[PDB]
């Protein structure tokens, strides 16, 4: 096993990932803040105060009350300035051609401002297609959904190995996963694992946690991705830090 | 089998899936529109146009370059006047929590002018949960989708299986299903096709298409899904008639 910084030179390493890798590294951080809010303030306030603390933020702009491309100009300055990556959760999942469309236009123009973005792997390979049509212009990097973590998920089996023949056979475009657990033995692939809380338990509406030092330490992810962990306590700032510090500490660990 | 204003009656039948059977036989149309445009007017001059001839107009709103919701009151004007129903084709596919965010919020607001819309089932049940909390109060249907027509499609075997269970164990909400052939034995359940035209062939991002002949007659579905068949036509009103006839006429043969 490699550090993040030396999987950052990996041969076959894609820029986006490198990029992500190495700040990662610099700023001991394998945090994904999940920025579920509906108002742009909340989020621009959340990323300027958690961008020192976390190595991507996740959005849903579908979900805020006052999209404008503006806003996301406002979060692209944030990122640079405290070096995280953004990575839209469109969970694109349609035929090639529908999701080309979706992904360059209508309001949200995606590809313009979102470093990374994910699809799910049903419709077969050509969402990938479609999507690397305007993401590699654009130089972009698509996580494929091998694994959810949700009570009743059917991305179990054969369907998660299909997502890593789809992954690993769209090698110049897809960076990785969203997963429970490694489910790539290629390092050149990041893991990144949502349903994360330090508390055991879960929502009533299907979605299940698990801890940090088990995702990372036990199941060999890379990243956690929390959402109301962190947003739904008073204080977001220590909640990212001690998300950061369990998740880093982890990964150490199993480096050793 | 009974007749489409038959099924309008069965006893468990949803009231969105009996509005829309109703209509259905009264204009023999089990035509519908996948409106795949990217300005208001177009998609507006062909609701219009095409109205008569569509039991449904297929929306996807991400890929409007000038959405407002006035454009969608427009919309529901036409949808009253010349009788279809509305299906914004989101292909939910995210946990239970999310998704009622992303149904009822955001910029497109889809549960205030969406008769229909559709779900993956790959999160498990929790994603139609998600939905029902804001669409059951909206008296709204949903639609979940068991099969893809797309190259390497994984909604298949037992994914397929698990699609129906959830539908049919959501019924208050779930109306039917997206799917390539009669996938549910229970007459109360819609299956709606896409992937057709006229001719043979696909496109190149992995579509394959077959005939209302096929889909309609053989496989047993009962209204078919037809995009760029219609709208890469000159004369989109004659191509609606010829789809309509062709699905209806494939309907009536089957029912004998
Ligand atoms: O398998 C999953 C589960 N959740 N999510 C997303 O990650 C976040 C989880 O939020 P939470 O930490 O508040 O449960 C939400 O934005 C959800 O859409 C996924 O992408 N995949
Ligand atoms: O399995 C499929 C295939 N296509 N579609 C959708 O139906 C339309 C098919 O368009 P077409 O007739 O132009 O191929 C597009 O909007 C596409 O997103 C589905 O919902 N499911
Ligand atoms: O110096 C660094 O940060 C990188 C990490 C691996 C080797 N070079
Ligand atoms: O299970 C629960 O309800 C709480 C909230 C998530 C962690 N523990
Ligand atoms: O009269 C009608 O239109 C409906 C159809 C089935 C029986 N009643
Ligand atoms: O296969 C093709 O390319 C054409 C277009 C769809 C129907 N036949």
């Amino acid at each position: 096993e490699l550090s993040f910084g030396a999987r950052a030179e990996l041969p076959r390493i894609h820029p986006v990932a490198s990029k992500l890798l190495r700040l990662m590294q610099k700023k001991e951080t394998n945090l994904c803040l999940s920025a579920d809010v509906s108002l742009a303030r909340e989020l621009l306030q959340l990323a300027d105060a958690l961008g020192p603390s976390i190595c991507m933020l996740k959005t849903h702009v579908d979900i805020l009350n006052d999209f404008t491309l503006d806003v996301m100009k406002e979060l692209i300055t944030l990122a640079k300035c405290h070096e995280f990556l953004i990575f839209e959760d469109r969970k694109f999942a349609d035929i090639g051609n529908t999701v080309k469309k979706q992904y360059e236009g209508g309001i949200f123009k995606i590809a313009s401002w979102a470093d990374l973005v994910n699809a799910h792997v049903v419709p077969g390979s050509g969402v990938v297609k479609g999507l690397q049509e305007v993401g590699l212009p654009l130089h972009r990097g698509c996580l494929l959904i091998a694994e959810m973590s949700s009570t009743g998920s059917l991305a179990t089996g054969d369907y998660t190995r299909a997502a890593v023949r789809m992954a690993e056979e769209h090698s110049e475009f897809v960076v990785g996963f969203i997963s429970g657990s490694r489910v790539s033995m290629k390092p050149e692939f990041l893991h990144l694992t949502p349903g994360v809380q330090l508390e055991a338990g879960g929502d009533n509406l299907g979605q299940q946690y698990n801890s940090p030092q088990e995702v990372i330490g036990k199941r060999g992810s890379d990243i956690i991705i929390v959402g109301r962990g962190i947003i739904s306590a008073a204080d977001r700032l220590e909640a990212a830090e001690m998300y950061r510090k369990a998740a880093w500490e982890a990964y150490l660990s199993r480096l050793g």
